[PDB]
């Protein structure tokens, strides 16, 4: 509904098999007039964070076999600098969190 914590978003994933609806995509923010070069999101598109955008994984930091796909979503980002604390989950719903922007992950699963 308006959830944006590590446990909270992870819960929503596990439960409903989707993100919460408070996370729009980059494209949507951009349509609303957000610019990445410019300041924080909420300014231009309030009540919103980024999520549901692709993480890809080049098969290194998170596991991948056959062709496991990955998507990322913001954690705790209303105002300030751009999201960095983040959470990434796989298609088959193996979940990992980070505070360090994709240096090191930890499973929450």
């Amino acid at each position: 509904a308006v959830i944006n914590t590590f446990d909270g978003v992870a819960d929503y994933l596990i439960r409903y098999k989707r993100l919460p609806d408070n996370y729009i995509t980059k494209s949507q923010a951009s349509a609303l007039g957000w610019v990445a070069s410019k300041g924080n999101l909420a300014e231009v598109a309030p009540g919103k964070s980024i999520g549901g955008d692709v993480f890809s994984n080049r098969e290194g930091r998170l596991p991948s076999a056959s062709g496991r796909t990955w998507r990322e979503a913001d954690i705790n980002y209303v105002s300030g600098f751009r999201n960095a604390d983040r959470l990434v989950y796989s298609s088959d719903w193996l979940i990992y969190k980070t505070t360090d922007h994709y240096a090191t992950f930890t499973r929450i699963r």
